[PDB]
């Protein structure tokens, strides 16, 4: 197991454009389009990211380049930002996965609120971050996939996605 494969599994693949659990406009692996209620908006976002007339409908590799793009800027997006390099950084390999995996989610600043959470990770006080972690949001409204990311931050293992 590793973040591609970890975040595949989350996050499912689909060739055609379709609507988050938010609502909002996506495609391949999660990779989120807009947030524009507008289909052409949508297309037009596609068709720029892709570079061709794609139609709402890209390949697999194609699916996969948004991919690799999209896990390369999260961990980047990691590295850059103050609050969360440090986390990153204290925890082990596994552990890391998962806070990616929240990265490539909710973005860097969705992560970053989770300052209380970030500070128990970094003491690695486990089960106390877990019981944070769950009083949110983010919980509440993907509980299935929160289950597992959380999982994986008190063990330090890729049990939940075994
Ligand atoms: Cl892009
Ligand atoms: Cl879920």
């Amino acid at each position: 197991m590793n973040i591609f494969e970890m975040l595949r599994i989350d996050e499912g693949l689909r060739l055609k454009i379709y609507k988050d659990t938010e609502g909002y406009y996506t495609i391949g692996i999660g990779h989120l389009l807009t947030k524009s209620p507008s289909l052409n908006a949508a297309k037009s976002e596609l068709d720029k990211a892709i570079g061709r007339n794609t139609n709402g409908v890209i390949t697999k590799d194609e699916a996969e380049k948004l991919f690799n793009q999209d896990v390369d800027a999260a961990v980047r997006g990691i590295l850059r930002n103050a609050k969360l390099k440090p986390v990153y950084d204290s925890l082990d390999a596994v552990r890391r996965a998962a806070l990616i995996n929240m990265a490539f989610q909710m973005g860097e600043t969705g992560v970053a609120g989770f300052t209380n959470s970030l500070r128990m990770l970094q003491q690695k006080r486990w089960d106390e971050a877990a019981v944070n972690l769950a009083k949110s949001r983010w919980y509440n409204q993907t509980p299935n996939r929160a289950k597992r990311v959380i999982t994986t931050f008190r063990t330090g293992t890729w049990d939940a996605y075994k």
